[PDB]
């Protein structure tokens, strides 16, 4: 949701630095949302971005770096295996096939560090970085603002973000993951699933590769 603090700007080198791991997600109209990739053939996102898929991962387009609809430097990886998060939270694994070149997803990028979220408090200053549909389609948006609330799984912020952010990393200054963007209430915040102790060993049981710090 768009709130008072919209403080929102473009990235352009979307293969540089922490952003190559930013994923377009396009699922056919046509629905779209966000993710990060995590481990070699894996991303996170949001149950609500892969339950439009209707249960065939095959339906689900994955573009990591995507810059906008006619650059996808990266090409894209096609949904493997869904894998929800068994607790009462908007967050999913989507397991992709390798590309056309028998090249993984987890080989093209760097996958994007999981903060431990040791020293993870409100207040801190943190950015949402994916895929708002506001704006061109596969255009990568970075979203500046401050951690509000912070309890079980459930971490909210007071910077704005737009449909097709479903699915966004939340990175702290470190540029670590510390949730994965869900939505938002109108007026009051925006929510990401938080990446707390549970969390985390959901990823390292399913995602090896996982890099934790």
């Amino acid at each position: 949701v768009i709130l008072p603090n919209n403080n929102r700007h473009q990235i352009f080198n979307t293969t540089q630095g922490h952003y190559d791991a930013v994923s377009f997600i396009y699922i056919p109209g046509y629905m779209s949302g966000s993710g990060v990739v995590v481990g070699e053939n894996e991303i996170l996102t949001n149950k609500h971005v892969v339950n439009g898929a209707k249960g065939n991962p095959r339906n689900i387009s994955v573009h990591p770096s995507a810059k906008n609809e006619n650059d996808y430097p990266n090409g894209k990886f096609v949904g493997q295996e869904i894998i929800p998060y068994p607790g009462n939270s908007d967050l999913a694994i989507l397991r992709v096939s390798p590309n056309e070149h028998n090249q993984h997803i987890g080989q093209v990028v760097k996958p994007a560090t999981i903060s431990s979220n040791t020293d993870t408090r409100i207040n801190e200053n943190i950015t949402v970085t994916g895929y708002p549909g506001d704006k061109p389609l596969a255009t990568m948006w970075e979203s500046v603002g401050k951690v509000v609330y912070i309890g079980g799984e459930e971490l909210r912020y007071d910077l704005s973000t737009v449909g097709g952010n479903a699915g966004s990393p939340v990175f702290n200054g470190k540029n670590q993951v510390i949730g994965i963007h869900y939505g938002g209430v109108d007026n009051k915040y925006n929510s990401s699933v938080y990446i707390n102790d549970f969390v985390q060993q959901f990823l390292r049981n399913n995602i090896p590769d996982i890099n934790i710090q």
